């Protein structure tokens, strides 16, 4: 089968031939009918060969939707044909965080060898791919594969985020949204979806800013030394109740701190090594939280995918096959992909 | 009446004869039965006079409980003699934060003048003091003043910090309390009465650590360099659901990085100026969340209040005369109290 | 000044001249600009003589929207000419409950003789009105008087009813909405702009089912025997998340026992005296809890206030005279008001 | 193996030998070190033949704690030796309830053909038993088995019911327990736990009152016409925060109706046929819920077993033989265990 892989350090990736997979006891096999690429495979590719963890060669994508192909010994639940959804972070199943479906908290599974799909183990940017277990499979009915892709890590992680502070989330209150790329432009949606927060997106490109007006965003504000006081000008002078940051550069935390509320929340959901949040006295107001979330929980994709279902997401995507791989990442570097990359197999 | 007043920046508070006030409309006088020393006072007086801004004199203390002695014009729901500790962090009773008893997180305060007894307003080291409105008097009924005065902020800000995340420490979660003092104390007994989190101590002083197990820690261990790596090994290696620290330094924090669990919650309650926790991507466990949380709720007080009326909160204390007030404020500075000063009038 | 009382048991309320109040320290007099008729006026006027307490006259109306018209001495956070809502479950701003704002459930109000306006105390259907207190006003700013008198009951209450079960009503869950008139109407689109649950609105009326549709439910199905069939059908046999019964008769909670999911909600809003839910072991599904909610909190009504601000709200309402507050009572009465009726004084 | 099974409707179980046995793909045969008695059994096999639907012949129990004896092929996470308890409620484990660990809520597990052990598959009261899955077992280290055989029943299930409310039962709140048998004596415990709540026990029997006072409830109050009328007097006139009724006769719920404190909760767990309670408005206090909670969840089970290993829960249990097993539940049936029964298998 095609696959694209990471195959060597500091190269870009390539379009390979490798093995159709089997599935062993419990797995299951899954022709890919649409697998995302997400920022974070470009932080993958750009660790220098001390810190890279993930082995080569590594077949990207932990976005990934397909239709069952082939079911291991043992499996049922799923039938040949059914459309499903790849549940990323994958845990142990077994811990406490795993018994509430926490996966994305499972603090066992690195000691067992657990490693997520693009991410350690092989990803969903190939014609097939295999899952460990039937319970990180998610049905997706009929939606639109290529939409339904990034529900899973585009979808999934600022649901999360947003779903950690909800109860703040009420009429008058405001949500801040900074970076308007694959997962903020969901992350917007999703705020209009769930809550009555009123949603100001903020980002560096006017094309973005448009971007988020067209889903739903209230007001759109320009990144940058201007953004802080322009932010505190739309909410009249107390702040936002919450920011989702999905850029984490140090200049767009410290646009965060400036205009948190008391009481409010700065959820650091984009990652940028070395920006860092400093929550101290006199450095960010009374009672406002901060967090690094990661991923998502099994039930809330499960939600995200009837966000979907009910019409509520409007996933902007572009396509790419298999053999554009390649194309999509340098895309996806230079920030010239509207929304989420998409490849699709065959 | 006799006080204890900060009266020139960078000096010690003094004893001074002043007017006994009279309360307005709306207003209670309090003939105080105890009043509490909080650290928090000896920041406020160690400010250079470019920063300090609660005006001179000021009488100290926002750690207030008494009796009512005088009702002012149209105030209703209490009587004469009625046993009340003073609520704190007073905001303007209006907004969405304070219709919900949020006061403590006000941001109209400010600029409607309204300051804290003992922090902008005259406080509670005084033979009587004036209570702006009834609904920052909640009723104690017979409980002792001296180990009541505390419950308004050593009670009130470790409660209302455990609260934020009550829900995190359920049955085999653990609780770090860094700091034994007059809030760290407290916060021990708070997590044993409300949760069944395990809770581990850490101080600098093996006589506060004694403190720690006198009122319930289940391991008490040393501050510094070694802390961390203690209580790691008291956990399994999956370190502690949520670290609770009283002290705020630099260090401390440090040491609250170092254990919090994944998905846990670092809460900053002491003040050290410049100290701060570093909230980013491979500087911190993934979900775990940090706040500074500030004083507590209403319904907080009441709350901790009915902790110590049952019995659950042993608040240990030393008394102090208002003479002896500026020498309780010599003995918290050198750290010689062990719990709570409260100046009994 | 003009007023509306109920004067004698059985009787029809009638137009009075009386006394405009002064206001007394901590008190403050209204200029009404608005008051709405509440079905509970119904309740409370056909009480027989052994169970009305509220005292004759009575002003009606619990319902009230005004500009702040005297100050009482000592009252400060309100200028004169102020737009506010009155917040109408009185409570003794004291006990545990009202330090949460919670004054709804406050269990100290009666012994301390504290009633609500139009409810024990004078209300709202008059030129002028006292409000006790500058806690019970809420500012409403440039927000239409007559849209804004229903906010303080008929939003208030369904807000309060579903923010009791809000965490339970994420993407994939139904809510099923039973009556679709004052309150009813507004719960319908408090649930879209809170939630993501698709609304099933239940009605005897065709044309409350058009208002159903009008306001934002997603399907909207005849009330009596076969709405229970029809709602299962909807809701692929899993049943209803939650059930809001704002009539609250034993034929319409029948209806919320049999299709309320496992591990729901029902909330009896509605008042029909004799009515309730049978809570027991094959009555009602495993963990589906059920409450007789009431009124609602301080913060709530600011947020049910905000939501209006926001433009989430389409009160529908009828306008009418203070000459004409009998005509409208006999209106709601026989069920020819289309949403709330709002009495506007001039 | 020796077994204790329901083998003819209306009759006594019997003792038996069947065989031993062993486990298929993904199974787990544990070596049963202790097997709990729950009242539910009484109820099972009083069931007249048009009812009972568990299949004759039943082995019973279903609160079972073990060894792992033989690994299904595909197991692993458990290795032979390890104390394992039974997580009772089986669901499908992929649905959006079995997602989050609440399989005691899914709506599956019928359609599936997935019943419990001891309710439709075979229990613990057995030499072994078979556990379909790994997720099904929670490790309890050196817990005393016979102490933590209840745990997965009298401890689950007031665990959950209690952690339903739980942010209800802060300092200054007053929890009722009805009924201080298997259930009531382990959630006392729970709540000193968990809670500050002060916990005010109610029994018919005086010996069960002084079990109640042993295992930490403040005050002990007599069932009957006058509990009511002496719980008020012990909650000030207020009422209760919470009742937690573990015996569900009419009776009973009626004093839960009369004590619950507005704005409380009564949690229906005993299951007396027919009996309810009557929500409504004038029958129950305003925002006082009501449910009838159904086991716990996986999570829940873990809290249990941890609060178990740090003290926190002293289970008073009688041990008997498998031989006994019959005399046991005779002795359950007139009500003369104090505590738990457990069987542990020779
Ligand atoms: N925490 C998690 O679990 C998690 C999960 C997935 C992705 N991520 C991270 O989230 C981030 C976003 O991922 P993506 O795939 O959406 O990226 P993307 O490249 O699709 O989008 C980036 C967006 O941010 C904007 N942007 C860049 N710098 C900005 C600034 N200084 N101010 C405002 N806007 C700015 C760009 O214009 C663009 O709209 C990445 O760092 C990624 O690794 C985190
Ligand atoms: N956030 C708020 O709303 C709020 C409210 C009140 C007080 N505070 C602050 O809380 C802090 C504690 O106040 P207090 O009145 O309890 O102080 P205290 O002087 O009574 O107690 C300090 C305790 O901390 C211990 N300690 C000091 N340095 C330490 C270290 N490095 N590691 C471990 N232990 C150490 C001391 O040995 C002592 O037991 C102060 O900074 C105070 O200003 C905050
Ligand atoms: N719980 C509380 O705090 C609270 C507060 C306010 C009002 N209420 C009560 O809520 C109820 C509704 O009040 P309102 O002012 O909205 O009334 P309303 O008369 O404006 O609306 C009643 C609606 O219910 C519909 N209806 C009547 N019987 C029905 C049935 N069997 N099935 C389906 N629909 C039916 C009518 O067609 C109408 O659309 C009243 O009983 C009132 O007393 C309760
Ligand atoms: N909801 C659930 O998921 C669930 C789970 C397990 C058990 N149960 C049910 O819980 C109930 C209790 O089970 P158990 O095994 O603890 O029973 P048990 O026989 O061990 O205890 C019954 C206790 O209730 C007391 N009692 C009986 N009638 C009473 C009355 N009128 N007032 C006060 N006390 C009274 C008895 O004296 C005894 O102390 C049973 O009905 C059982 O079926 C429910
Ligand atoms: C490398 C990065 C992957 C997150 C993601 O799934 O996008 C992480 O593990 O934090
Ligand atoms: C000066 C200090 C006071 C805190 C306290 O009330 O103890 C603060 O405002 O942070
Ligand atoms: C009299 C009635 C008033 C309800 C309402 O405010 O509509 C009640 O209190 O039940
Ligand atoms: C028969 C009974 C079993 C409850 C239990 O597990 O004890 C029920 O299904 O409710
Ligand atoms: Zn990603
Ligand atoms: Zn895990
Ligand atoms: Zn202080
Ligand atoms: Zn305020
Ligand atoms: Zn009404
Ligand atoms: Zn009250
Ligand atoms: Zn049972
Ligand atoms: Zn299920």
């Amino acid at each position: 089968m095609k696959a694209v892989q990471y195959t060597e350090i500091g190269s870009e990736p390539v379009v390979v031939d490798i093995p159709t997979p089997t599935p062993g006891p419990g797995e299951i096999l899954l022709k890919v009918t649409a697998a995302g690429l997400c920022y974070s495979d470009i932080h993958v590719m750009d660790m220098p060969a001390a810190q890279y963890a993930f082995g080569l060669p590594l077949t990207l994508g932990h976005e990934g939707v397909g239709t069952v192909a082939e079911l291991g010994e043992g499996v049922t639940g799923f039938g040949v044909g059914d459309a499903v959804a790849v549940y990323g972070p994958w845990g142990c199943g077994a811990c406490h965080a795993c018994a509430r479906g926490r996966e994305n908290y499972c603090t066992r599974a690195a000691d067992l060898g657990i490693t997520p799909p693009g991410l350690g183990s092989p990803g969903s940017m190939a014609e097939y791919m295999i899952v460990d277990s039937a319970r990180h499979l998610v049905p997706i009915g009929d939606l639109d594969p290529v939409a339904a892709a990034p529900l899973t890590d585009a979808g999934l992680t600022p649901y999360h985020a947003i779903s950690r502070v909800l109860p703040l989330l009420g009429p008058g209150s405001t949500a801040v949204v900074i970076g308007v790329g694959g997962l903020g432009h969901v992350g917007i949606q999703i705020l209009r979806a769930v809550s009555a927060a009123r949603v100001i997106a903020v980002d560096l490109d006017d094309d973005r800013l448009a971007l988020a007006r067209e889903v739903g965003a209230d007001a759109a504000v320009k990144s940058g030394a201007g953004a802080a006081d322009a932010i505190r000008e739309l909410t009249g002078g107390q702040g936002a109740t919450a920011v989702f940051d999905f850029v984490g550069a140090q200049s767009t935390i410290d646009t965060a701190q400036q205009v948190v509320a008391v009481d409010g929340h700065i959820s650091v959901v984009g990652i940028h090594a070395g920006a860092h949040a400093k929550v101290g006295f006199f450095m960010i107001p009374f009672g406002a939280s901060v967090v690094t979330p990661f991923a998502g929980t099994r039930s809330e994709l499960m939600e995200v995918v009837a966000l979907a279902r009910a019409g509520r997401l409007d996933i902007h995507t572009e396509t790419f096959t298999l053999d554009e791989g390649p194309a999509a990442y340098r895309r996806l570097r230079e920030g010239s992909i509207r929304g989420r990359g998409v490849v699709v197999p065959t």
